[PDB]
C-alpha cells in the first residue's frame, strides 16, 4: 500500500533523472541520485556507452500512471516497493555517424523494484518492462 | 508552380529540428540557430533560447515524424531565391524547469510552412514560419 | 548558479519524515539512540543525542503525533566536490507529551513551526542531516523538528 | 447541584484515558465497560471492535482537558445523572499500514457528556453531544 502521488512524483523524477543522464548533459552520477543496485549498473554504462559514441537521448515522457503501487519489506533487513507504472514516452537518438535516424514511441507499463536507503531516499533498484547503438535501449 | 526536392525540402527541416532542439535543450547553444536560421525566425528562436537559458529552464522534445506536404522554389523579385515549404510535424515536448518536480508537456501535431533564402555559399536558411492549423515560458512555445 | 539547484519536494518530504521517525524512535520509551546516528551526523547528532540519551538516563519519554508536513522551500547547495550538501525548510505540524514520571503530569504541546534543516552526502552518497535552526531538568520544548 | 470540578475531571480524565487504550494497539474493548453505559458503551465498543478486527489502532495525545459547567440532576426515581460539558483539545492519528497514508487530526471541541451514578460508588458516561475508518475519535 503506497501513496500514488509520492509514487507518480518518484518516478518522474526519474524519468527526468534518466533525461538528465541520457542526453546532451551526459551526466552520469545524477543516477547516483535515484538508481541503486542492479539498475544503476546497466544505466551507468548505458549513460557512458551512449558518451563513449558521442550520442545523446532526447527523452519527452507524455504521461505515467501508477497502477499499483504496493510497499512489502521482506525478511528483517531492507524495505522495498513495487511500483507498475503506464508509461507513454517517446525519444531520439542524436548520432552523429547517422544523424536524424533515429526515433521511437512506446506505450508501456513497467514494474520498478526499489530500496529505502535508511535515510528514505528510495533509490530505484531494479526493473524490467512487461511484453505483455539500438534507439529503443531507454524505455525506462 | 515552381519546383522543390522533397527529399531536399525534408532534409532543410529534419536538421532544422535537431537545432532547435541543441538550441532550447540544455546545451543551450544559441548560436547554433544562426547555422539553419535567418532574419525573424532567428530573431525568434534566438530570443527564446536565450530567455529560456537565461531563467535556467531547457525544453526537451522528440520529433515524431515529418511530411513534407507542398515544396516549392520561388525566387520572387530579382532579390534571392526563397523557398515555400508545407511540412506536417509531429512532435511531442516538455519544458524541463527545476522549479516544479513535475514537468509540464504537450504532443501536437500540426502543419507549419516556411519560407527560406538561399545564401550565396546555395545553403537554405529559414527567415521566416507561420503555423497554421521575462515571463512563463508555455510547453508550446517550441512547435515545429 | 555555482551549482545551486533545488531538491526534489518528494525527495525533501519523503526525506525529512524520515527524520521524524528518527526523532519518535530515540525520544520516545523504545529509546532507540542508534536511530538518531542513521539520518544525523556532526552537529544535530550530538544535540539530539545528548537528548536521547538524557531522557533515556532520566527515563522520560516522548509521545508524538505528527499533522501534516509540508515542505516550504527545498534547495541543494555545493560543497567541495561537486555535491554533498543542501538545505530544506519544511513547516512542522506536530503535537508532541512527554513523558515525564516525576513531574505529575504529562506536559504536551501543539506546534505549528519553521525549521531549516542541513544535509550532506557523506563518501559515498547518502544523505544525514547536519543541523537545525528554527525560525520563530527535561522540557517538552526539547524535542521539536 | 455543580459537581466538585475535581469530581467532574477525573471522570472525564479517566474517560479519555479509557478511550486512548482502547482504541490504542493494546485493543481493550473491556475498558470501555468500566466507564461507559448504554450508547457511549455500545458505540465505542463496536468502534474499538472494529479497530480490533481491521489492525487498526489509534493514536492519542489530549492537549488541554477543560470543564465547561457541570451540572448534576437525579435520575428518574432512585437512579442519579450528570451532566459534565468539557472542552477537549486534542491530536490523534489512526494508524493503517493499509492505506498509504496514517490520518492525523488536531480537533478542539465541546461534547456533552451525560452520565448516571451507578448505584454503588461508580460513574458510567451514558451519551454523547457533539456540537471504514474516518477519525471519529473524538470525545
Amino acid at each position: 500500500p503506497m501513496d500514488t502521488e509520492e509514487a507518480e512524483e518518484l518516478v518522474r523524477q526519474w524519468e527526468n533523472v534518466k533525461a538528465e543522464a541520457l542526453g546532451p548533459t551526459h551526466q552520469v552520477y545524477s543516477l547516483s541520485e535515484v538508481l541503486d543496485e542492479s539498475m544503476l549498473v546497466q544505466w551507468q554504462t548505458l549513460a557512458q556507452t551512449a558518451e563513449a559514441k558521442s550520442c545523446y537521448w532526447r527523452f519527452v515522457l507524455l504521461h505515467l500512471e501508477v497502477l499499483q503501487a504496493h510497499i512489502f519489506e521482506d525478511g528483517i533487513a531492507g524495505e522495498a516497493a513495487e511500483i507498475e507504472a503506464l508509461l507513454e514516452e517517446a525519444a531520439e537518438l542524436v548520432d552523429e555517424s547517422q544523424p536524424k535516424n533515429a526515433k521511437y514511441y512506446s506505450t508501456y507499463k513497467i514494474r520498478y523494484i526499489l530500496k529505502k536507503q535508511e535515510d528514505g531516499l528510495w533509490k530505484f533498484c531494479q526493473s524490467d518492462i512487461q511484453i505483455q547503438l539500438d534507439v529503443m535501449m531507454a524505455r525506462g
